[PDB]
């Protein structure tokens, strides 16, 4: 059957009309409709700098494309495979069950990587690109993507791919005939927190989360590995820790999975963080070493934020033996990473003293059991576990924690220091410990809970009603969380943000629904730092939305379809 329909650009918005045979106006198809109607078309996020789109679209051949990398370097196996995936990308753009006529332009595609050697992850690393799309000759097209980096080329490679677009009316495969872009990101780490411990994840179902990552320029996998329900990675000096720790023997994460991981992101131009969550939030796979307190303490409420109760008894040397080998094997698969996180939950106070040796150890020093004196103990385990992580990676690196007493900017000079210590913040955008910690110099990862905190909404997992921090967040105030609103003047501070997803009810079956697209606001939103609000992002969000279901992913659903077919009815 054929597309009864055609669309027309007035006032920024494609008009549903008939296509009526008796015209000598050629019909758009919807998505050739938007690519102009919309100020930045269908892509997403938008750039920041040149977004010229020019006016036209070309006819291409599918399998007239090839890609040309013109410097070769220590990158290439990358380069290479980045090329590859190109391709698939482009068929996105054709619905499936449906066949472009192979016909129309070739394209040629040329990578130029101005550094072709460099290839490591950090604050620091340049993900800028600029992309040029022209005719070439009279059946070519020549775009051309120059780049400082192979991370910046493999950015541009993917706003390239989503210069292409689908004619269901005519099934023709087109492109952008004449496009001028020069795009760099605002901020450097734009993440995804996944918790893969309350629950497991698939790796099927991670490395098709980083899939979805890369699509909108997100570069940071927050791997949050361990906690206390289940403890699946597989450390092999101190393998009796995921053998008691996990939730089955298949529900584990392998050196050679978590390596498949790691490289699957490099390629992508994604950086696999892990994160060993530490002195609270442990428990299942510590069993007979003696080393944690209140394990399934009763009554939980009494002991910790949410069963089963535990945390690590930092008064045994032999504890930082197994931290050592924990984050020695850490860093040996995760080998990609330039950063640590190190949790710094918050931690009981009630659960520590209700031990003997911790308070006889407390007695033996000059501390006493107030709740003063356990943030002696605290910053006690973290300042020898800090020892144990920058020998594991044998190299002093950046630490994450996240905002807690430990952290609280009245007090966290004691302790830490901006320079070794990166904060990540789930408190609100106007709670005045963000004005505090940055006043002090101390760079910040946003992930405000009234915003970023992708489990909110649902059902309670204990009693009834709904979880604790519901409602549920919507696309609309994740892209209005603005870490410049948030920071001010400090913005430079701002590393960026991260979506948290906590797996107390989410696993394998829900990743996708729980991260996009509401992830991609969070991608616009840390890449361009627009101005505008979500409404003027509203359009082209809901492409995006449609282009992660052709990706296979089971993307939620914004609005109902025929809204994205009737541009400007659907208002409120
Ligand atoms: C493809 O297009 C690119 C950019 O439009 C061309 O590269 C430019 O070449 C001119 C001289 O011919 C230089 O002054 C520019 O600095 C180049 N731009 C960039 C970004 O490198 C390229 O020559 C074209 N290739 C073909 C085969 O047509
Ligand atoms: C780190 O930020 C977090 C992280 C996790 C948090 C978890 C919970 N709370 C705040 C949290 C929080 O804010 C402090 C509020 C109390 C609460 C009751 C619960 C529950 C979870 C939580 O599940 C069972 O009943
Ligand atoms: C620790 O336990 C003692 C009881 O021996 C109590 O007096 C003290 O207040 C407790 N500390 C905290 C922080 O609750």
């Amino acid at each position: 059957e054929d597309v009864v329909w055609r669309w027309s650009c007035d006032n920024g918005k494609c008009v549903k009309l008939k296509n009526d045979p008796r015209s000598s106006e050629p019909a758009l198809s919807l998505e050739a409709c938007k690519m102009f109607c919309n100020e930045y078309g269908l892509l997403w996020p938008r750039p920041t700098g040149e977004a010229d789109l020019g006016n036209f679209l070309s006819k291409i051949n599918l399998n007239s494309i090839e890609v040309k990398i013109l410097k070769k370097g220590a990158t290439d196996d990358l380069m290479e495979a980045a090329a590859k995936r190109f391709k698939e990308q482009v068929s996105l753009a054709i619905p499936r069950g449906s066949t472009p006529k192979l016909t129309g332009k070739a394209v040629d595609v040329y990578l130029v990587n101005e550094n072709p050697n460099e290839k490591a992850f950090s604050l620091e690393m340049d993900e800028s690109y600029g992309l040029r799309v022209s005719p070439s000759g009279a059946d070519r097209v020549n775009a051309t993507i120059t780049a400082n980096s192979f991370f910046g080329m493999r950015h541009g490679l993917e706003t390239l791919s989503q210069l292409f677009v689908f004619d269901d009316i005519r099934d023709h495969l087109l492109m952008v005939r004449d496009v001028n872009i020069s795009d760099k990101p605002v901020y450097p780490y734009r993440g995804i927190l996944l918790d893969t411990a309350r629950n497991y994840y698939s790796i099927e179902s991670i490395k098709r989360t980083i899939e979805a990552m890369a699509a909108v320029k997100l570069n940071t996998d927050h791997w949050h590995i361990t906690d206390s329900q289940s403890f699946p990675f597989v450390t092999t000096k101190r393998p009796n820790l995921y053998k008691f720790g996990a939730l089955s023997p298949q529900k584990v994460y392998t050196k050679a999975a978590i390596r498949e991981v790691v490289r699957f992101g490099l390629e992508r131009g994604v950086r696999v963080l892990p994160e060993f969550d530490a002195p609270a939030h442990v428990g299942e796979g510590w069993q007979d070493t003696d080393l944690t307190v209140c394990f399934k303490a009763e009554p939980w409420k009494s002991y910790c934020v949410e069963p089963p109760c535990g945390q690590l008894n930092p008064t045994k040397d032999e504890l930082y033996q197994y931290l050592e080998d924990i984050y020695s094997d850490m860093a040996e698969v995760f080998d990609t990473t330039d950063i640590f996180h190190m949790g710094g939950d918050e931690v009981s106070e009630a659960c520590w003293n209700s031990s003997d040796s911790i308070q006889n150890f407390m007695m033996q020093n000059r501390w006493d059991l107030d709740k003063e004196s356990f943030l002696k103990l605290w910053n006690y385990f973290q300042q020898k576990a800090q020892d144990k992580a920058y020998k594991a990676f044998g190299k002093k690196l950046p630490l994450i924690l996240w905002t807690s007493t430990l952290t609280n900017y009245k007090h966290i000079d004691d302790y830490l220091n901006k320079d070794d210590y990166i904060i990540q913040v789930w408190t609100t955008g106007v709670d005045p410990q963000i004005k505090g910690l940055l006043e002090k110099g101390y760079r910040l990862i946003m992930s405000n809970y009234d915003a970023l905190y992708f489990d909110c909404g649902y059902g309670a997992w204990v009693g009834a009603g709904n979880n604790w921090c519901s409602p549920y967040i919507g696309w609309q105030k994740v892209y209005d969380n603005s870490p410049a609103v948030i920071a001010l003047e400090h913005r430079d501070q701002v590393l960026g943000g991260e979506a948290a997803l906590w797996s107390e009810q989410s696993d394998t079956s829900t990743l996708d629904g729980r991260l996009w697209p509401r992830a991609a606001a969070l991608a616009e939103r840390l890449w361009a730092e627009p101005a505008t609000s979500w409404q003027d992002a509203e359009y082209r969000m809901l492409h995006i939305r449609e282009r992660f279901v052709r990706m296979g992913i089971q993307a939620e659903s914004l609005q109902p379809e025929w809204c994205y077919q009737n541009e400007g009815y659907c208002y409120s």
